[PDB]
């Protein structure tokens, strides 16, 4: 159109969140918080650019205890400044939300879809099984599930524009779903997000947070076999160890 390949395929840091370790290993006894890398990803595409995630909720910023009072206080803090809302990343990084030809919401999760609010006209491409379950699962904020965004609901795989593939990865979530992307640098990328935290999560099936840990390596086998075929590049949702090698804005791949 003519393009097979996204030209460019940017990694974004969005903040942080802190997690106790046994959401890494569900195997460790808790007690040890890993302050983990928020990621949002720009995709500048032939038919325009494309954002993957939208970083925390407002009510993060310079908020750690925001899940105090609930089931998961002490369990998650949130390290979010004002730098880290959607909206000024993406101003600094030279775009407006009204800019974007499409979101992608890899699932509802806060650390995904917190700025979701954001996009009032941009179509949401988001699984129908997640959005079903953000309208009552209690793991969900207000923020993740705004009722009048422009949503594109889709069901299972899916092909945004040519290079964008959505894979669908339920486990984590309810509806997630991870991409493989192709890109001009670098041709194969799998963007697992949440469908593994980390490379052990994927490579030794560590189990690691979920709503359905069995779905999850389920997902994680899939998944397995599109990398026995397309040897990809792959990289984790929430990995401290491989952001440490990953190249990031104004990098790209
Ligand atoms: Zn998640
Ligand atoms: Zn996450």
């Amino acid at each position: 159109g003519h393009m097979a390949t996204v030209k460019k395929l940017y990694f974004v840091p969005a903040g942080r969140c802190m997690l106790d370790h046994s959401s890494v290993n569900s195997a460790l006894t808790p007690g040890k918080l890993l302050n983990l890398p928020v990621w949002c990803y720009l995709l500048e595409t032939e038919e325009g650019p494309i954002l993957v995630d939208t970083g925390m909720p407002e009510s993060a910023v310079n908020n750690e205890g925001l899940f105090n009072g609930t089931f998961v206080e002490g369990q998650i803090l949130p390290k979010m400044t004002e730098e880290d809302r959607i909206v000024n990343i993406l101003k600094r990084v030279g775009y407006e939300p009204d800019d974007l030809l499409y979101i992608i919401s890899s699932h509802l999760h806060f650390d995904h879809a917190g700025g979701n609010g954001a996009f009032t006209n941009t179509p949401i491409i988001v699984q129908r099984t997640e959005y079903e379950a953000a309208l009552h699962r209690e793991e969900y904020m207000k923020e993740c599930i705004l009722p009048h965004l422009n949503y594109k609901i889709i069901e299972g795989d899916y092909e945004v524009v040519p290079g964008v593939q959505l894979l669908y990865t339920p486990g984590h979530s309810p509806g997630h779903q991870s991409l493989f992307i192709e890109t001009e640098q670098s041709g194969s990328v799998l963007l697992t997000i949440d469908a593994s935290y980390t490379k052990e999560n994927f490579e030794d099936e560590v189990p690691f947070a979920g709503f359905d840990p069995e779905l999850a390596l389920s997902s994680i086998k899939r998944l397995k076999e599109v990398v026995k075929k397309e040897k990809p590049i792959i990289f984790f949702g929430h990995d401290i160890e491989q952001e440490k090698s990953c190249r990031v804005f104004p990098e790209y791949i």
